[PDB]
């Protein structure tokens, strides 16, 4: 039979892009569930499965809003086959500014469906793989989760939250025959500045400008195609012994090793301080 | 005049003791501001606080739940010196066990209060240092945040938050002045089988047994005095300098430098789950 997948957060970028190679890979492996908050936002997707030429019942979208455990498991209970094979957690937000100018809402909501959303989806899905004893999950990862960087205290926050998660699960899971698998994401293709200088001081809005024209410069150089990275979604999945940790690009590796390096954290501040301010 | 520090989490453990160690200093150089949620169980701390002498007005108690923001407000509004020197948080929770088997509000509320209370805790005071160049912070932080631990799923995705909202903060922070720190704690001297086999598979309930028994063994082994523990927050305060993080042991460097050279996770998961479960 077909391998089931479920994807979260498939209205655009790397869910969307991930839910319609599966779907319409040339094997006819796959039967793809991608879900979405709001299914008003499906369109570019079914634009997507028709350009790829998805073949009718490859894909199904469904409404799932991870920030609600009853639909999790109302999407769940509408996956006909009565398993999934693959779970991909791959909704979430992002956050930029600085920590004093984001609304208490953003930051409960940044934290609430990157994190406390991965959880719901886990705790729905993972004990049918336990007592299978088989099942994927693929959960989307960031360079953000692996290092500290400058006004995206709560986005860093929330991806370093996923790798604890997962590389605690991947702990004990290792024996039950269930693979937990980190897609570490770099840049992908894919409020204002009077509220912003409202609430911080003219220093940190100052650097939040030369931040922002940093960021600006390496997207511009080094995102990656959504392709490229879905395939290596698609490269964990084939893996007979994926490991806990795929990577998407090694451009920010020698960022990390000097990271893991100096545990105090000295060397990797002033780094990343020299690599975005200058 | 005096420092002033504001601790969170004084009811028991490491901000009791840290508040009754600085507000006990023979050279009488801290003014404490000791933050429970409760007022009901601040007599240990006041117990603790007598049997170490600290001078009347050296200690002082206020209510300051960090899941509200108007108590966050509240508290800041009654430090009679209109400054912070050094601010700590330390307020936390633990929650431990099967992922399947943790209550929804229960993973919630983790997040919440260990996540979330230390950014309003964050964006209450780092304003006021930022503007005047000057002020610490100390972040209590775990070895749980550095490495993931079986049946610690949700305690680590918390305190791997911590560290990437610290890290990020301090790229920003390096050249206003103001200094935050996380200080690392191993262990530290400080539901019903029923209801968790209700909730999980009799394998997953077997290996949470075998955790419990080993996590005890290293507890017993292991636990450092409180006052030890203690004692790496004022040598974080003293330095002039101070890095992002200090240790309060080195007992589990080995596991996190293995954990750091392989950035795939698999030596890291295997080397733990044989840790742990022999
Ligand atoms: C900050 C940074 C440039 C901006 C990058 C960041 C990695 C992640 C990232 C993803 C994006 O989509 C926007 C650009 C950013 C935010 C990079 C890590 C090092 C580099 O200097
Ligand atoms: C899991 C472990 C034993 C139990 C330790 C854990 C570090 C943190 C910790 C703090 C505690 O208070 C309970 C024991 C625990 C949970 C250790 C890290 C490696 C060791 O094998």
């Amino acid at each position: 039979a077909r391998t089931v997948v479920l994807i979260t957060g498939c209205s655009s970028g790397i869910g969307l892009h991930l839910a319609v190679r599966l779907a319409s890979d040339p094997s006819q492996s796959f039967k793809v569930y991608a879900t979405l908050r709001d299914l008003k936002t499906q369109g570019r997707l079914w634009e997507a499965a028709r350009a790829l030429a998805c073949p009718p019942g490859s894909l199904e979208t469904l409404q799932l809003d991870v920030r609600d455990s009853k639909s999790v498991a109302a999407a769940r209970e509408r996956v006909t086959e009565g398993r999934v094979d693959v779970l991909v957690c791959n909704a979430g937000l992002g956050l930029l500014g600085p920590l004093e100018a984001l609304g208490e809402d953003a930051v409960a909501s940044v934290l609430d469906v990157n994190v406390v959303g991965t959880v719901r989806m886990l705790q729905a899905f993972l004990p049918d793989m336990k007592r299978r004893g088989s099942g994927r999950v693929l959960v989307t990862g960031s360079v953000g989760g692996l290092m500290g960087l400058p006004f995206n205290d709560v986005y860093c926050a929330s991806k370093f939250a996923l790798e604890g998660l997962c590389e605690s699960l991947a702990v004990l899971l290792l024996p039950f025959g269930v693979h937990l698998s980190l897609i570490e994401c770099g840049p992908v293709h894919t409020g204002s500045p009077e509220e912003v200088l409202d609430r911080t001081d003219i220093h940190t809005f100052h650097r939040f400008y030369q931040y922002l024209a940093h960021s600006k410069q390496v997207f511009r150089e080094a995102a990656q195609n959504p392709e490229e990275v879905a395939e290596v979604f698609l490269t964990a999945l084939r893996a007979p012994k994926p490991t806990l940790r795929y990577f998407t690009t090694e451009r920010f590796l020698p960022l990390l090793r000097m990271r893991l390096d100096d545990p105090s954290g000295s060397n990797y501040v002033t780094a990343m301080h020299r690599e975005v301010f200058g």
